[PDB]
């Protein structure tokens, strides 16, 4: 509908950003519970966020946040968010040094549902990574942030580890990306960090460009397997997520 500011009671700083700001809040009529998401116009400098809106609104699925709505205020913004009672996989990640191969394959799945449904509406995502992963109260995962995802193919800095050579190297790339993501995910899931990280925008570009990650010797040849599968230059390669939900690895541990 129509909405204002004055039908919310904010709460808390949930994160800090440099577009602005996600306070807990509620409605104030049905004490509806969620996440507004705060803009500055003023930083701003239209493009992807008109994008980020049209394409989270039409998008409903138990893996992927909910947008119920927004409204401009004219020296600010306000995107009305699905609440994740849980945080993000990244803080998670960090409490939880890194995760066994259930808790791993689990999310995969789910993150594999949301995806699959995605594509299937031509949509790529092209920034999944655990601070864009929430919660939710069942610690069921959810996909969030859709501020630089389009509609497929498409052409294209920020940080380069969960962007895949086709991305980073300009070309134009399709709903692959996500695969090569969750490759990343899947990795970082069960290391601790993503497969390309270093202490260079530029080393890492060339680290991802050339496919150079090893594996600790406790990665099992299941996860190594997939992880492997996953992150192959030329995005045909990769498997549909029809494929990584049926891998024996995959299989065998989430839920
Ligand atoms: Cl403008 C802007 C500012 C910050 C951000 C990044 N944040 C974006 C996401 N935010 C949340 C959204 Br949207 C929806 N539901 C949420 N729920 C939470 C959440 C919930 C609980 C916590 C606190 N932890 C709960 C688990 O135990 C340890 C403490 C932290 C965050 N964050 C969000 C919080 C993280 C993006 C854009």
């Amino acid at each position: 509908r129509q909405w204002a500011l004055e039908d919310f009671e904010i709460g808390r700083p949930l994160g800090k950003g440099k577009f602005g700001n996600v306070y807990l809040a509620r409605e104030k009529q049905s004490k509806f519970i969620l996440a507004l998401k705060v803009l500055f116009k003023a930083q701003l400098e239209e493009h992807q966020l008109r994008r980020e809106v049209e394409i989270q609104s039409h998008l409903r699925h138990p893996n992927i946040l909910r947008l119920y709505g927004y409204f401009h205020d004219a020296t600010r913004v306000y995107l009305i968010l699905e609440y994740a009672p849980l945080g993000t996989v990244y803080r998670e990640l960090q409490k939880l040094s890194k995760f066994d191969e259930q808790r791993t394959a689990t999310y995969i799945t789910e993150l594999a549902n949301a995806l699959s449904y995605c594509h299937s509406k031509r949509v790529i995502h092209r920034d999944i990574k655990p601070e864009n992963l929430l919660l939710g109260s069942a610690g069921e995962l959810k996909i969030a942030d859709f501020g630089w995802s389009v509609h497929a193919p498409s052409s294209r800095c920020g940080t380069l580890d969960y962007l895949p050579p086709e991305m980073i190297e300009g070309r134009m790339h399709d709903e692959k990306v996500d695969l090569w993501s969750l490759g990343v995910l899947c990795y970082e899931f069960l290391v601790g960090k993503p497969p390309f990280e270093a202490n260079t925008y530029q080393e890492t570009y060339k680290r991802i460009s050339r496919v150079e990650f090893t594996f600790p010797d406790f990665v099992t040849e299941g996860a190594r397997d997939l992880i492997s599968r996953l992150l192959k230059h030329n995005p045909s390669q990769r498997p549909m997520l029809r494929e990584v939900l049926e891998h024996p690895w995959i299989t065998a541990n989430s839920s």
